[PDB]
């Protein structure tokens, strides 16, 4: 069964800068906040809203190296959006479901609370493990990077 595990990180961003970012222009900021991870991002079907696949190309370091993703909610009210691993990443390294989803409110003019969801569930007959501390931790990285980069 699917589980949810919940984080959370207040950035010194802007609402709507960050909402920007994180529900659309990350086709070009993912590669340029990520560049020792990411090389390109695709649109591949759809142009943004729910539905939409996007491929993420990795650099030919990493493995696996690229996940087909999709977006699966798009709350613009509520500033939400859910983003599934449909193929690889995750789901090539033992997860049999994974999703991320953001939901953004106001602090302050210029401090942002980023609400990060994974869900996620196993196949136990994968020995390679890797849990929701661990991947959250990645997802928090990448949002103070994002930060640093709105931040200049
Ligand atoms: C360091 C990370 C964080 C990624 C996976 C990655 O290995 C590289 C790509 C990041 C990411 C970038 C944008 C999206 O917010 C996310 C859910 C995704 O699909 O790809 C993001 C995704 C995630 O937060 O799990």
């Amino acid at each position: 069964m699917v589980k949810e595990f919940n984080t959370q990180t207040e950035l010194s961003v802007r609402l709507e800068a960050l909402w920007a970012v994180l529900s659309k222009d990350f086709i070009t900021v993912v590669p340029k906040v990520l560049p020792h991870i990411v090389k390109d991002v695709q649109l591949i079907e759809g142009d943004g809203g729910v539905g939409t696949i996007l491929i993420f190309n990795f650099l030919p370091e990493v493995s696996p190296s690229y996940q087909r993703e999709e977006i699966t909610e798009f709350d613009e009210s509520s500033h939400e959006i859910g983003l599934q691993v449909i193929e690889g990443g995750y789901l090539s390294q033992g997860l049999s479901y994974y999703k991320t989803t953001f939901k953004l409110s106001e602090i302050e003019e210029d401090k942002t609370l980023v609400n990060v969801k994974i869900s996620y569930d196993h196949d136990s007959d994968i020995e390679e493990k890797v849990t929701p501390t661990k991947t959250s931790q990645s997802t928090l990285m990448y949002l103070r990077r994002l930060e640093r980069y709105l931040s200049n």
